[PDB]
């Protein structure tokens, strides 16, 4: 179907994904999949059919 | 169907996903899947059919 | 069906997902799935059919 | 002496001298002398000594 | 003496002297002398000593 | 004396002297003398001593 996205913006500031760590021992940072950001952000039909986004984090630490 | 998204904004500030950790030992940060952010954010039909977003975090620590 | 989203905003400030941790030992942060944020945020038909978003956190710690 | 004029303004709109006439026969418009206008308007020591501003209008119409 | 004029403005709109006449027979427009206008308008010591600004309008119409 | 004129402006619009006449028979327009206009307008010591600005308009019409 028709999807109209109109916008008349002025002085637009956008921050996306932020991450801060400090005084840590082990650091893991997994980002992605469908990260869309911006003044005019559109994300249509991310997954269709048998598709998948397995954005996991297999932290095992088999001590 | 028709989806109209009109906007007349001025001086728009948007912050998305934020994460802060301090004095930690183990750090895990998993972000994503359908992270959409911004002054005009649209997310239509994220999942259709047999699709999936398994944005999990397999923290085991098999001590 | 028709979905009209009109907006006439001025000086709009939006904060999305925030997380703060301090003096912790183990840190886990799982975010996502359908995180939409912004001055004009629209999220239509997140899941249709047999789809799913298994945004879980398998914290085991099998001590 | 010290004259401090501080200002922290945002979106300032200033209109000065306005004059509107309609369906008239004789029109006279005399403006001036010390017309100061604006967001930060300062007018110090307009007249000192034997000076003068004879901003008059000698409309006679000696019929 | 010291005269400090500080200003931190944003989106400043200033209009000075305006004059509108319509359907008139005789039109006279005399402007000036010390017409100062603007976002940061300063007018110091306009007249000193025996000086003068004779911004008059000698409309006689000796009928 | 010291005269400090500081300014930190953004998107500054300034209009000076304006004059509009319509459907008139006789038109006279005298402007000047010390017409200063602008975003940072300064007019110091316009007249000193025996000086003068005779910005008049000798409209006689000796009918």
């Amino acid at each position: 179907g028709v999807l109209y996205v109109g916008s008349k913006t002025k002085e637009g500031v956008v921050h996306g994904v932020a991450t801060v760590a400090e005084k840590t021992k082990e650091q893991v940072t997994n980002v992605g999949g469908a990260v869309v950001t911006g003044v005019t952000a559109v994300a249509q039909k991310t997954v269709e059919g048998a598709g998948s986004i397995a954005a996991a984090t297999g932290f095992v630490k088999k001590d």
